[PDB]
């Protein structure tokens, strides 16, 4: 009877996924590192989810606020390879300098560093995993980061700021790949 945020995992989700949120979603902090735990419902199945989150080269698929997302020519999408992105004019950051960390087809999850460039997100770390579900088939994205907390900022703004990209990355991950149905 308390407030529940929609970000946040059900009941149901968590006691689905906390092995999973053991795994992968957990993080050391104390100190100037602030962490997060968001859950996304999308009703497509897993393996069409996953094969848009595993795109490290094209976060603009489904991500916010790109301008754009270039890799190197040379590029072969495997663990430790880097991506240059750009943040749309105006916002608070410009540029961020991203490095594969996890690429896992079988368990599906992946994740990155920011490494970084411009903007205030420093020692980003993050990793998303896509699960299956039933009750008819659903999946449930989750998705996590530590950050380091800006000097003069708090724990909170910067979850708040991180929380809201990864919370509108994930309505759009669930929209495109709805979009289709069947
Ligand atoms: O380059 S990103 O696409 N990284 C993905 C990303 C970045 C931050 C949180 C969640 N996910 C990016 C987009 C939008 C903003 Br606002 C960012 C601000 C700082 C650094 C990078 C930023």
């Amino acid at each position: 009877h308390h407030q529940t945020m929609p970000s946040d995992l059900t009941q149901d989700e968590f006691t689905q996924l906390s092995q999973s949120i053991a795994e992968f979603h957990t993080y050391q902090l104390g100190n100037g590192r602030c962490s997060s735990l968001l859950a996304q419902r999308i009703h497509a199945p897993p393996e069409t989810v996953w094969s848009v989150v595993r795109r490290f080269d094209r976060p603009q698929i489904y991500k916010h606020f790109i301008k754009s997302c270039n890799v190197s020519e040379d590029f072969e999408m495997r663990v430790g390879c880097t991506r240059d992105v750009n943040v749309i004019s105006g916002l608070p950051a410009n540029t961020s300098r991203e490095r594969l960390d996890l690429l896992d087809d079988d368990r599906r999850v992946t994740g990155f560093s920011i490494t970084g460039g411009e903007h205030r997100l420093r020692n980003y770390k993050s990793v998303t995993t896509v699960h299956r579900f039933e009750k008819r088939i659903w999946t449930v994205v989750l998705e996590s980061y530590v950050v380091d907390v800006p000097e003069g900022n708090s724990e909170e703004d910067t979850r708040l700021f991180a929380d809201t990209v990864i919370r509108l990355n994930l309505q759009k991950l669930a929209s495109i790949t709805e979009a289709m149905n069947r």
